[PDB]
């Protein structure tokens, strides 16, 4: 990836963070994809997040190759969701999500997949040719039981807004979560040492 | 204790971040009894940070109060340990014990124990009263086989320098920490949730 152009295809500041502390120089091309996948359509819950990742990805690298006929190296996708008791949940859309989401995550262990999608691009006969890597991480996090005037303290912070499941393990997100098995960058948005490993894999 | 004094009984800047993220308004006070305690008369490894997280807190307690004459009424003392085989290791002494700490936990995995001792003063008949309470927090992390020249550069960093065990989680851009089994923020150096429990126990 060294003298590749490389795109990631979310707004999220969080995966930006992982991936600039990692020293992974890259553009910031939010996808217009919006994410109305038919969850009961996949076996697993990692399986709809692979392929959110991967259309948030292809939407990104068509619309840029459309945009002004250059084809970008990479283009990184990524979806971050929680399954608690089977049930898929994504960011909230307000606070009454936000708080009957962390409702259900109280005093129970969730598991928190980040799909991820590497799309290598090119040029050919006037049309982008994809080559698409998919991978997930999981990783398991257990609230405490959180009081109803906890859950609402937290709801009203403004952190749930923009996070898988309406929390964050940093911040005042601590005061929930009681502890973290696995890898701990996917629960804030990227596995950055399975993404690691699927790079070396795909050029060695 | 939303009307009460709070002192933090440490120097560390991520100890005073995590707290601060939280809501709780407190002064930095570090201790300056220095974690000489005898660990041959331990049984435990956490019962050792525990001791030390005490008598660190209880010297602020006292330095505040003979100062004074009227003592602040919480002193909080933390004591971050690291054990890998048996073997503790703290705060390194100079770059190439840093060096010598990361290429032992480099590849496999360690425990992580912080202890902390909450010290409810009173200083209503004109001395200093004092009644702690003590507990301690233990994450298991797993570190990756990363390259030597890069745990060098992250000792030539000065960032092991002032961690236990010679390493912060944001080590080699994220990196370094491969998995975390138990509490995240035990392993940034407080156990913030732990804590939080540990004051509702001694209120109601
Ligand atoms: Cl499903
Ligand atoms: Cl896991
Ligand atoms: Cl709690
Ligand atoms: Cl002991
Ligand atoms: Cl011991």
């Amino acid at each position: 990836l060294l003298h590749k152009r490389v795109v990631l295809a979310s707004a999220s500041p969080r995966r930006q963070e992982i991936l600039s502390n990692a020293g992974l120089r890259f553009e910031v091309v939010p996808s217009k994809f919006k994410e109305k996948l038919d969850k009961a359509s996949f076996a697993t819950p990692y399986g709809y997040a692979m392929e959110t990742a991967k259309q948030k990805a292809l939407e990104v690298a068509n619309r840029l190759y459309q945009k002004d006929l250059r084809a970008p190296d990479v283009v990184i996708g990524a979806d971050t969701i929680v399954t608690v008791g089977g049930l898929i949940l994504e960011k909230p859309v307000d606070k009454q999500d936000a708080y009957r989401m962390l409702s259900r995550l109280s005093g129970r262990e969730h598991s928190v997949f980040t799909g991820v999608a590497i799309v290598h691009c090119s040029s050919k006969d006037h049309q982008l040719d994809t080559r698409v890597s998919e991978f997930y991480e999981e990783t398991k996090v257990k609230f405490s039981e959180l009081s109803e005037e906890l859950l609402w303290e937290y709801v009203h912070s403004g952190e749930p807004m923009d996070k898988a499941g309406g929390y964050g393990i940093q911040a005042l997100g601590g005061m929930l979560v009681e502890s973290v098995h696995g890898d701990f960058l996917n629960v804030v948005g990227f596995p950055l040492n399975h993404f690691c490993k699927q790079l070396v894999k795909l050029y060695y």
